[PDB]
């Protein structure tokens, strides 16, 4: 064998397994099939801007563990956490108010959808501690539970905004317990939710801190190298590229699941791996920056997946500076904005901010990207219940890793990291077994 | 040099320093005065398995969490404090018992009032000067300073002072202010969460086990029953000399409690912020200790402030309950007004709160007396956060500094053992690096 360890794909999962490996004394391979590492991270500049994955939390505690470990800072997105108005559209018709106003709608409407999430994950980092109960709900989907709540349907409107924004699709797809998830990992409180999913961002870009994880190990990388197959024997893994092939004791597949049938298996995987990668998680969506001319202040919209007036979810302030708002905008589905389009924007912007001028708007497209094939991880009705357990599971030589299979924030930066020290923890003791 | 990184002390944080620069490919050396690892923490057996030290975590805590999930280690619950029954308080020399709700009521109002500013000064608990105006502005203050110009009832003034006491293991005048309003940030600015972070969750396997696992994942030589008596530093190396032996590094990471800084001898000699918390010590001076009662007493959690007239301990609370009866831990602010290890002492001190129990036997260790450790957890007394940490932190020359005693989080906590630990063996790695 020509490696101890290779671990396919180079995103935070991939990057922090070979991290673990390679400080562990094992010779690590990455290979990686974009140009760049970093996956559905992505630091870029555009006119420095995160085209992927942004914002963390000390509510997450890898993510923060590192930060810290490497000594980065944090700067903040003004939009979501303390906006100054809230504009939602409720029966295709739109309302704005006083944040704290809107928020007293928004937060009962909270309290009626949330009231289960202490029974169902009591321990946001062990899935199965109340595996029956989890079972018993697993079936649902956000939209599912929602009508069966006891709002207004202006507070429906509101959670469909929210609950499409979380999952990236509409609510019908997202899984009812996923959301559940994410308030338990927010510590059952609204509040530190918002903190959490929105608002602090590294000073220096993720590239940075996954430069600083790199640096710490030492891995051998190849980048612009697909893996086409992967075959397994008593003895090795062999991983074939289009540009060489490699032999190694233990792989490490770190790629996205929604990505796992196009590599060739042998054996083939598991049942669990080729339904998730048949299905996909919900995460399915458009996530977009616009430049706006006008000074619109700390802003934060909410309009439902399906709505006559606008495609966009939400749209928020990231920060006001000369040039104007700089503006984050999501929508359930691309079919509905081209994010890339200026004109198409600012038409999509209006029923929200009437008068709005687009300067710029760009949005990377994770969908269409060979490499991800959807955006961040969160799984639909019955994925959770059903396939976890058999997502994570080491096949042979084979290991799997990333924050689409993360026990707690899973779908997050921090989910790749935690998945990806465990996993790469567990290769290394599997070696050392030998 | 006959090793590239000497780590003094064998806690949590010298642990993961030492092995963030073993696997960083540096020849690494602990040098440990007890003969066990572990410092503040140790896992021991009660007729057979107790932690006398640092016992609880939670996810709010990012380091330890951390850790715990990546060696795949598990926790189980202490009841008494985040879910008791009845919950048991002593105001003017009175004692009253409720059911925890109503109890709860008063309290939580108390702490309402008594927590309002700490998103003002913390809104980044994990970067201490953030806000640094505003925390210098009430820095200067104790609990009892704070408590006093507060707008409560005496009852409620008691539960809060009960409340500070514990959280500072030591009377409420010589805690400072910010540092129950850190804790308060920390736990997410909301009481339920603080109470399930301080003490909920504690690992099934014991602390010992967390810290076995970071040392098997490291590369260093360990020496115990070896304190370290003199360090002197020049341009090129240290010299460490212990009672049996003496070594040389390109740099040493000091990692022993700020207590015992005094202790060992430097030359040159260190700052000024090192020597002064030497002196003034942190806050950390009061007794803990596990009882066991015949009786099913229930889950009970038990207030009472530091000075009071009824009983030594400043809170009491089921830890659980079995058929050998309760087992219940204990906390008071002053080891003066109660020896934790004579049992028919707890017992006559236990009465006015669980009248009637009997002791069937009582165990704390003496961490104010054992010269390794000279006190308890960390906590600042006033002035002592916003004059000290950073130089606290500061390295000086080829000399480092670690410990949960100067952690920007958990300060106080294992997680900020392993917090601080990690960031200086990284900064270790770097200096080390740079210089080939
Ligand atoms: C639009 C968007 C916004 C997001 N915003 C946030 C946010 O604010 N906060 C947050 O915490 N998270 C966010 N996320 C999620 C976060 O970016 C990801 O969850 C995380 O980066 C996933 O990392 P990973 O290592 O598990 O997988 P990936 O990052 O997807 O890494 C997988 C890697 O494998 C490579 N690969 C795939 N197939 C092959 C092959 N055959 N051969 C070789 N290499 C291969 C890919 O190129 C990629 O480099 C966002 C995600 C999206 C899409
Ligand atoms: C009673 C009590 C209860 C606690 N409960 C909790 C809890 O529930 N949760 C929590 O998170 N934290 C708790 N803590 C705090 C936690 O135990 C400590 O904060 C943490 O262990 C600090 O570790 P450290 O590595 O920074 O220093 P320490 O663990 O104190 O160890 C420093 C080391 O230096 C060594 N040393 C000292 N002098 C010398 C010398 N001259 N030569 C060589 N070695 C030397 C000591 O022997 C020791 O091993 C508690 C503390 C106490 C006292």
């Amino acid at each position: 064998v020509g490696y101890d360890v290779i671990v396919i794909g180079g995103g935070f999962a991939g990057v922090t397994a070979a991290r673990e490996a390679s400080r562990s004394g094992l010779k690590t391979l990455i290979l990686e099939g974009r140009s760049r590492l970093g996956g559905r991270t992505f630091t870029s500049k555009l006119q420095k801007v995160e085209l992927g994955g942004t914002w963390v939390h000390w509510t997450q505690p890898n993510v923060w563990t590192e930060i810290m470990h490497y000594g980065l800072e944090v700067e903040e997105t003004v939009g979501l956490a303390n906006p100054e108005t809230v504009i939602w559209v409720t029966e295709d018709n739109v309302k704005r108010a006083p944040a704290a106003e809107a928020f007293e709608i928004f937060g009962s409407a909270c309290n009626e959808y949330y009231k289960e999430a202490r029974n169902i994950y009591p321990r946001p980092f062990e899935p199965f501690f109340e595996r029956k109960k989890l079972q018993h709900v697993d079936g649902l989907s956000a939209a599912d539970y929602l009508e069966k709540l006891p709002l207004t349907r202006e507070q429906k409107d509101m959670m469909d905004s929210w609950l499409s924004g979380n999952g990236h699709n509409y609510p019908e797809t997202i899984a009812y317990s996923e959301i559940m998830r994410w308030f338990a990992l927010s510590n059952f409180n609204m509040p530190t939710m918002f903190d959490s999913i929105a608002r602090y961002k590294i000073k220096t870009g993720t590239h940075s801190l996954l430069e600083a994880i790199m640096a710490d190990g030492n891995s051998e990388v190849k980048l612009s190298t697909p893996v086409t197959k992967v075959n397994q024997d008593k003895d090795k893994v062999t991983v074939t590229t289009e540009d060489g092939v490699f032999t190694a004791s233990a792989v490490i597949v770190a790629v996205p699941i929604n990505t796992l049938h196009d590599i060739e298996y042998s054996p083939k995987l598991s049942a669990a791996k080729v339904d998730m990668g048949s299905q996909r998680h919900a995460g399915a969506g458009v996530k977009g920056y616009i430049r706006v001319k006008q000074n619109v202040g700390n802003v934060m919209t909410y309009a439902p997946a399906r709505n006559k007036l606008t495609p966009f979810t939400s749209v928020f302030t990231d920060h006001v500076d000369e040039s104007g708002t700089l503006l984050i905008a999501f929508s359930a589905d691309p079919k509905l904005i081209d994010i890339n389009d200026i004109k198409a924007v600012e038409k999509a912007l209006q029923p929200l901010l009437p008068g709005v001028e687009v300067t710029a708007s760009y949005g990377y497209d994770w969908n269409l990207d060979p490499f991800s094939k959807g955006t961040w991880c969160t799984y639909r009705p019955n994925q959770t219940t059903r396939y976890l357990t058999e997502l994570q599971k080491r096949e042979g030589r084979l290991f799997f890793a990333g924050s689409d299979m993360a026990n707690g924030w899973r779908g997050f930066i921090d989910g790749a990291i935690e998945n990806g020290r465990e996993v790469g923890h567990q290769v290394a003791t599997y070696l050392k077994r030998e």
